[PDB]
């Protein structure tokens, strides 16, 4: 099956976390979501105490990024980790889709919006209600 | 002169902005800070209206990142742009120094802390009072 790498802020708030779950749920229809092979707590979702070591989280993520056929990033919440994953993914020449919610009232980083080229790196603005449909449009 | 690339959150708060200025001021002693060749407003410091286009900001930053001998990043505020710049810099095999203030009460992203190798990628925790001394220690 196609290998998918999902990324979002490890400190995402309630609305962001509900959306990461809906996104990962829909991505399962199209391929293997590598990033769900370990518990969210082990990657840091419940704080430093439940997390694995920083070096292990970095190495595991770089291994998954290299195995992935497509990178899907939810870029609504500012995150060094998501940005770093996107930087490494661009340099690996990965097919990348960024999903951004303008209704958050945020302005997406010019470094992410400016990386878009309409083909291998796309940034799609969306509203919460249509995220599954947009994933279907991308992965059809 | 050695070419230095500085990066910090374009949405950094008051304390972060005072520190970026002190850092760039001290870096001038060691080399050319490429990132000050354009006004902070043009990179987005005063909002989208005064900023240049996203693609121009991305391309200008990638050109400066490739010309740089050392990348210095202040990673206290979560930022997709700073993370992305760090990802691209790692893949360009740049010498990188990240400066993080634990007194902010934040926990630095495991993707940045886990990228450290003690040599080409270092993460130094600091308190505001010693930032100039630590830059002297790094660049001596
Ligand atoms: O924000 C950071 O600085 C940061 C630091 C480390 C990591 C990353 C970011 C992202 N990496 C890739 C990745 N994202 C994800 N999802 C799904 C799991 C999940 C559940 C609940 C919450 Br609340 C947040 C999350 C995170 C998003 N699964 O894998 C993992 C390591
Ligand atoms: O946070 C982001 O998502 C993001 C988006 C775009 C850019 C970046 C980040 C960072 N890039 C490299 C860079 N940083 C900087 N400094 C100094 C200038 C300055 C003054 C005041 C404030 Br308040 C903030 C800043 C920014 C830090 N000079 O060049 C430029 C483009």
């Amino acid at each position: 099956r196609p290998a998918l790498y999902f990324c979002g802020s490890i400190r995402g708030g309630r609305e962001d976390r509900t959306l990461y779950e809906r996104i990962v749920s829909r991505l399962r229809r199209f391929g293997t979501v590598l990033t769900e092979h370990v518990a969210a707590a082990e990657l840091g979702a419940r704080g430093e105490e439940a997390a694995g070591g920083d070096r292990l989280i970095h190495e595991q993520d770089l291994e998954w990024l290299q195995q992935a056929d497509v990178v899907v990033a939810e870029v609504t919440q500012p995150s060094l980790g998501v940005g770093y994953e996107l930087g490494r993914a661009v340099a690996f020449n990965k097919r990348i889709l960024c999903l951004f919610r303008p209704q958050s009232g945020r302005v997406l980083s010019a470094m992410i919006r400016g990386a878009a080229d309409g083909s291998r790196f796309q940034v799609w603005d969306y509203e919460e209600g249509e995220v599954e449909a947009l994933l279907d449009r991308y992965f059809e």
